[PDB]
């Protein structure tokens, strides 16, 4: 009875944020700056979605070295590093995600990504974790700077839904974070949340289901109601 499923990427398809943190810190070292993001600081910075936006936020207050390149160039270098780290093959899909996507495809349900991450990151994740280019898994990919305002703005979900051509009442989102939940709900979507390391402390008021694992969905019927 669902016609589309819209997936968040980071923390939803896979636990990626520690790898992102590594890519940031390695990039900073390679750039010769003293910046270093520990887990405590990264958990705070994660409330700003988008890598460029997160760098900009850090730069507004930090007292270490000035940026030696434009943010966009720092971000490009960090993206390249993340893509390379992803290809090492150590990241797995979260439990339940592969089974849901296979069931959805058997049922003819269309699939989207709706993410704040840059597009090359989606592609790298799909190559490593699904063994296909992203466009063979997802019918619609809404990512990165495709919209002006990132999650918690619903705009990326509104884009995905327009491209899917499915009304929100007939779709559902899977998310891991409060910013993501808010974005989905603003787009009129029911939203299933399963948190992870960096989001477990958050409160998820209005999530339609709150699960310890996507393996607890119980199939496509678990998306209904
Ligand atoms: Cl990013
Ligand atoms: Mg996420």
């Amino acid at each position: 009875m669902i016609e589309a499923i819209l997936f968040d990427v980071d923390g939803t398809l896979a636990e990626t944020e520690e790898l992102h943190r590594r890519a940031f810190n390695e990039t900073f070292a390679a750039l010769g700056v003293d910046w270093f993001w520990d887990r405590e600081e990264y958990r705070e910075l994660l409330t700003t979605t988008g890598g460029k936006e997160r760098i900009a936020r850090f730069l507004r207050h930090q007292k270490g070295d000035p940026a030696p390149l434009p943010i966009a160039d720092i971000h490009r270098a960090k993206t390249e590093r993340f893509v390379a780290l992803m290809a090492e093959g150590e990241i797995a899909l979260r439990p339940g995600i592969a089974d849901l996507i296979a069931e959805a495809k058997r049922a003819g349900i269309r699939l989207a990504v709706a993410t704040t991450t840059s597009l090359p990151n989606v592609e790298a994740l799909c190559r490593a974790c699904f063994g296909h280019p992203a466009r063979e898994i997802f019918d619609v990919i809404a990512a990165g700077d495709m919209v002006a305002e990132k999650k918690p703005s619903p705009d990326i979900y509104r884009l995905a839904l327009r491209e899917l051509d499915v009304p929100p009442e007939r779709a559902v989102a899977l998310e891991d974070s409060l910013n993501g939940l808010r974005a989905a709900k603003g787009a009129g979507l029911r939203c299933i949340v399963s948190p992870g390391f960096y989001t477990r402390h958050e409160e998820f008021a209005g999530a339609d289901r709150l699960l310890d694992s996507f393996a607890e969905l119980g199939g496509l019927a678990g998306l209904d109601l």
